[PDB]
């Protein structure tokens, strides 16, 4: 009978959604820090472009951290498939926003929606991949790796379509196209949830008893409190510029999982919470190389590289790309070494190597040729091609939608440090330190 590649029909659905949601994402920050630089120029946006930098960072790191309280919103108070829908409309009206006729103005606003929108949308999208499928059922990792493919699917067109619009009709256009984008998402989703979803996800699934309401709202309260006080200390002693604020958020995003193992810590088990501390380092930096693509990666491209002849948006396309290129590969392996089966311990670690090594790479250019010219293009694609096979090696979700939000504000600092006259230190310390980092874990690998 029908199916969408042997997998239940509802998964196309689901994947065509969350394909058209990362459309919008990826193909607004191929152009977003862009659009940054050319609002400074104009003296419409007041901050350097290393601030500018670090807000594309810090963007990053608040949207996956709200992802992190998105499966559980749904699962306790909105339902799933609701948190999608209006997730999708936040996120829609978020792209909007940069559309219309405003410039720096609507930056803050756009980025709060979008950041709102894409914590209930993510998490709860992914979860619902889950739902297709029985405990019991074989093709469940098929069909996430499928759905994985659709992401970077997404994720590729995405540059390609946007960047091209923006070079030839300007910024409000392109960033319209992204909204368009994610009300394809919509239309598909909604009608296409109605006839090949369960309707038991359109109400949570674990609701609130009567005794946890109130002590929820107790925690939410304290915790906005206590958050909202130390902003009005911050204004006080005049700690309150934007880069006082991105600092604040760095610290909030790292200290949450610093909080979570430092006293969730029998001694069966706490050896064992423990071993997975390198591990989640591990995760963590590795984001941080894999995210400063579309800043870092991307400042490279626009100043250091020789492409006249498309837009230079166009390189945000060159990591989903080796996703889709790598997976037959990917596939062919873990399907033919049914022996082997190389740790998470050790694939954390190699998979930091390759990252560290895409920095090294990056380094050679600059230190060849100096770094008032411009370089071939292929050095980007040869940095691409190394830091995606770390991630193909890396691939509960709020644990991973926190690695990334912490390597995300991590390089909301480092980034800063990025200029033409640091480019090869840059890259030959943080590239070489990875793949130290990337050892030490081969060293401490089964010692865990
Ligand atoms: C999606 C981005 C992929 C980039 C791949 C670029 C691969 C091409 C490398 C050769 C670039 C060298 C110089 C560029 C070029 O051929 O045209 C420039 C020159 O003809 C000016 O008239
Ligand atoms: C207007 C602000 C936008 C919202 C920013 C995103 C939300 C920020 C902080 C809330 C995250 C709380 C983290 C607690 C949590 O349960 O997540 C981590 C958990 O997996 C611990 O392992
Ligand atoms: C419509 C207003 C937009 C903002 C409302 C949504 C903001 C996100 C969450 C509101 C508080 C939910 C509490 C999250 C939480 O308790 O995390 C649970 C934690 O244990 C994760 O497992
Ligand atoms: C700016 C846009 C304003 C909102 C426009 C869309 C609102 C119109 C109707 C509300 C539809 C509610 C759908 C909520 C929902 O759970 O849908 C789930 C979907 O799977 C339907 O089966
Ligand atoms: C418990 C709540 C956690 C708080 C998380 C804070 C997330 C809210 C906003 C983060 C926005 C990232 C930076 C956006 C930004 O600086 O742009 C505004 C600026 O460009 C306008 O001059
Ligand atoms: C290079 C981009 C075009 C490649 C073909 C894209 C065609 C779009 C959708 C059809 C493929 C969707 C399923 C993806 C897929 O089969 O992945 C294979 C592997 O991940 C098995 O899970
Ligand atoms: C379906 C409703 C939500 C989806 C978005 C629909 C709106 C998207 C495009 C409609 C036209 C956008 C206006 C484009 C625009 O005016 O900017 C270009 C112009 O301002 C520059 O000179
Ligand atoms: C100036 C640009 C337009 C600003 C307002 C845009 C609002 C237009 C459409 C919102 C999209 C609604 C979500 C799409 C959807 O699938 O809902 C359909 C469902 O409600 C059918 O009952
Ligand atoms: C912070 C943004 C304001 C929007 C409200 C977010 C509320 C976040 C946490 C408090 C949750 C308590 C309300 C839960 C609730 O609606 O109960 C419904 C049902 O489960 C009662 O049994
Ligand atoms: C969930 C907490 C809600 C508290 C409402 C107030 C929180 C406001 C902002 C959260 C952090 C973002 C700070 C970015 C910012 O406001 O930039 C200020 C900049 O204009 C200084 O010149
Ligand atoms: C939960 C108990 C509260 C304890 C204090 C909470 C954390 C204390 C301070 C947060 C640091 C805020 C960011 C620091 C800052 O503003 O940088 C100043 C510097 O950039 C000058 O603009
Ligand atoms: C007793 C609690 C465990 C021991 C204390 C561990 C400290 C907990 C949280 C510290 C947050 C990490 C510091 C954030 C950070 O590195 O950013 C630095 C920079 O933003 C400051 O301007
Ligand atoms: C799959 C293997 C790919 C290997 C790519 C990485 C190659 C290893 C190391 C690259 C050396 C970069 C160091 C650059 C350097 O020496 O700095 C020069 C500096 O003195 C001039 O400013
Ligand atoms: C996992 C498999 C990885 C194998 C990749 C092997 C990588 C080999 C060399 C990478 C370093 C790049 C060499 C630098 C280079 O080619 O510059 C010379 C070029 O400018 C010629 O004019
Ligand atoms: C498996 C590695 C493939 C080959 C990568 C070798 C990378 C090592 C060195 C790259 C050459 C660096 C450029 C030459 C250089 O920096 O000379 C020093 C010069 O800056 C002094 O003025
Ligand atoms: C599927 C590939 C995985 C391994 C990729 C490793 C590639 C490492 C280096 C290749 C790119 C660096 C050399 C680029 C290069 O040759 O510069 C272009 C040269 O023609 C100067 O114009
Ligand atoms: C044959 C099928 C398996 C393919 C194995 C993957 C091949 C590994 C690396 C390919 C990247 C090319 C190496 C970069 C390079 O040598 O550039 C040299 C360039 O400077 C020549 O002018
Ligand atoms: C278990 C949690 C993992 C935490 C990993 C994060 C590492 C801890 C702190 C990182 C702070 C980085 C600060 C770097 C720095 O200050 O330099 C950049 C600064 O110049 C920005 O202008
Ligand atoms: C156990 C010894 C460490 C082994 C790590 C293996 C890493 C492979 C190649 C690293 C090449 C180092 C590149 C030279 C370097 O980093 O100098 C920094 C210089 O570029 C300053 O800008
Ligand atoms: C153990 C976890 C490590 C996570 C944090 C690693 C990065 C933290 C700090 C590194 C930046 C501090 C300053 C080092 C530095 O000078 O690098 C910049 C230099 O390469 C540019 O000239
Ligand atoms: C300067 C020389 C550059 C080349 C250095 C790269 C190779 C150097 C060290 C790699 C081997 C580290 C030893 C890893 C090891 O076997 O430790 C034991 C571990 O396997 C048990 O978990
Ligand atoms: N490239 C990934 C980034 C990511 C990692 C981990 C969690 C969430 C997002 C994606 O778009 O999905």
């Amino acid at each position: 009978g029908k199916t969408f590649f042997g997998q239940p029909l509802g998964l196309s659905t689901l994947f065509m959604t969350e394909m058209w949601e990362r459309f919008s994402y990826y193909g607004m920050r191929a152009i977003l820090l862009y659009y940054m630089w050319f609002l400074i120029s104009t003296g419409d946006l007041h901050i350097t472009r290393a601030t500018a930098a670090s807000i594309m960072a810090i963007y990053a790191s608040m949207v996956y951290l709200s992802g992190t309280i998105g499966g559980f919103v749904a699962d306790r108070i909105i339902g799933a498939r609701p948190a999608v829908f209006w997730g999708g409309v936040l996120i829609m009206l978020g792209h909007i926003v940069l559309a219309l006729p405003f410039g720096a103005s609507a930056l803050f606003g756009s980025i709060i929606l979008i950041i709102i929108g894409t914590g209930f949308l993510k998490p709860n999208v992914s979860t619902l991949v889950g739902t297709l499928y029985d405990e019991h059922d074989r093709r469940r990792d098929a069909g996430f790796s499928i759905f994985v493919f659709g992401i970077n699917l997404g994720a590729f067109i995405a540059p390609l379509i946007v960047g091209a619009a923006q070079e030839a009709a300007g910024y409000h256009v392109a960033f319209s196209l992204a909204a368009i984008g994610m009300f394809i998402g919509l239309l598909v989703y909604y009608f296409g949830g109605k006839k090949t979803l369960d309707p038991h996800y359109l109400r949570p699934t674990d609701p609130l008893a009567p005794e946890e309401v109130k002590p929820l709202l107790v925690k939410v309260s304290l915790a906005v409190a206590g958050f909202i006080a130390i902003i009005v200390v911050m204004n006080l002693v005049g700690w309150n510029s934007l880069p006082a604020y991105i600092n604040l958020l760095t610290i909030v995003a790292i200290a949450i999982p610093v909080f979570y193992f430092a006293w969730m810590i029998t001694s069966t088990e706490h050896l064992r919470v423990v071993s997975y501390i390198p591990l989640f380092i591990a995760a963590v930096l590795f984001w941080a190389i894999e995210e400063q693509g579309s800043v870092v990666l991307a400042t490279f491209a626009a100043e250091r590289v020789d492409s006249s002849w498309f837009p230079v948006s166009w390189f945000q396309s060159l990591n989903p790309l080796f996703i889709m290129l790598y997976t037959p590969f990917f596939a062919w392996l873990w399907t033919a070494w049914k022996k082997n089966q190389p740790s998470s311990p050790t694939k954390f670690a190699v998979g930091l190597m390759f990252a560290g090594l895409s920095f090294l790479l990056m380094a050679i250019p600059g230190a060849l040729y100096g770094t008032s010219g411009k370089v071939s293009p292929l050095w980007l694609v040869g940095s691409w091609a190394l830091v995606i096979l770390g991630e193909m090696l890396i691939s509960m979700m709020s644990m991973w939608f926190l690695s990334s939000s912490v390597g995300s504000a991590l390089n909301a600092q480092l980034v800063t440090l990025y200029n033409a006259k640091s480019e090869v230190a840059y890259f030959s310390y943080f590239g070489l330190g990875s793949v130290v980092l990337g050892i030490v874990l081969v060293f401490l690998s089964k010692r865990i």
